[PDB]
């Protein structure tokens, strides 16, 4: 119930509108997203309602909102390294298997938690996985997330970002939490190659082919271990009923043996 600029000292812009700020009472660094109150709020409202219901170390926290002048200030957990796709672009380097194993282990714990709560993220991609400066990965951008309920055991909205969308999401048939596991497999290729399969095709053409085409594979299979190859194959099983869960993939040899967040220390330092 206090004015936002007496609670927060706003520092630099982080994105275009998102700012770094200090919570003046604890010295904790936060991210503040500022949107005009007169803008289209549909996805911000959806996003904030999903984040408010989540309490996981693997999901970006929401701390609250304020009116300031004619803007809405949305206060969130600060992830100082930015997104995985920011880190790939900034270093001009794809991630090693070990870096990918460590990031995807934390991503999978975030998926396991969301899936237990009957949430589907629906936009899993390197752009939507943020790292804090200590190297802990967090799921962000709940703008298109779905909620299963007792009476609605499936969603059927064709939604997501085309290159990352599961075949059953593109097709008319309903789907459930394991749509995110397909998106995770595409994200694994994205982190290893810098872009998803079909990145150079028109998105609306790519969406037409994903349901009919075989599961994608690495562009240069000889670069990658049997474990990494098998991990991607399990993620990209076309049958949703047969596809591995987040819990099961946490035991996959590629993930189960991942190094701690220290292997991301070089990576984060170079990026920042
Ligand atoms: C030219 O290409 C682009 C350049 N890169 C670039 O803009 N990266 C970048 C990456 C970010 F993650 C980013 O946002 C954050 C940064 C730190 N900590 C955060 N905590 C929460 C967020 C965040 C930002 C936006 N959201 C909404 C989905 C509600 N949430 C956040 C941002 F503002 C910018
Ligand atoms: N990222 C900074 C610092 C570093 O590389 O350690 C430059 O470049």
């Amino acid at each position: 119930t206090k004015q936002p600029e007496e609670v927060f000292d706003v520092l630099e812009k982080l994105g275009e509108s998102v700012y770094k700020a200090i919570h003046k009472e604890t010295g904790q660094i936060v991210a503040i997203k500022q949107v005009p109150v007169e803008s289209d709020l549909q996805e911000i409202i959806k996003e904030i309602s999903i984040m408010q219901q989540c309490d996981s170390p693997h999901v970006v926290k929401y701390y609250g909102s304020y009116f300031k002048n004619t803007d809405l200030w949305i206060v969130m957990e600060y992830c100082g390294a930015g997104s995985v796709s920011d880190i790939i672009r900034l270093r001009n380097k794809t991630l090693t298997e070990d870096e990918i194993a460590t990031i995807l282990q934390s991503t999978l714990k975030g998926l396991e938690y969301l899936h237990f709560m009957r949430k589907i993220h629906r936009d899993i991609k390197a752009g939507n996985i943020l790292l804090n400066t200590e190297g802990h990965a967090k799921l962000a951008d709940f703008g298109v997330a779905g909620q299963l309920t007792d009476t609605m055991a499936k969603r059927n909205t064709v939604i997501g970002t085309p290159f990352w969308m599961a075949p059953e999401v593109i097709q008319e048939i309903g789907y459930n939490c394991v749509a995110d596991i397909w998106s995770l497999g595409i994200t694994a290729i994205e982190m290893a190659e810098g872009k998803p399969p079909y990145a150079d095709i028109h998105p609306m053409r790519a969406i037409f082919m994903i349901p009919t085409n075989p599961p994608p594979t690495f562009r240069k299979p000889e670069l990658w271990s049997d474990n990494f190859t098998d991990f991607v194959k399990q993620c990209l099983v076309k049958s949703p009923e047969q596809r591995a869960t987040a819990t099961q993939l946490l035991q996959h040899p590629f993930v189960r043996s991942a190094k701690g967040v220290s292997i991301l220390r070089d990576l984060i330092n170079e990026a920042m």
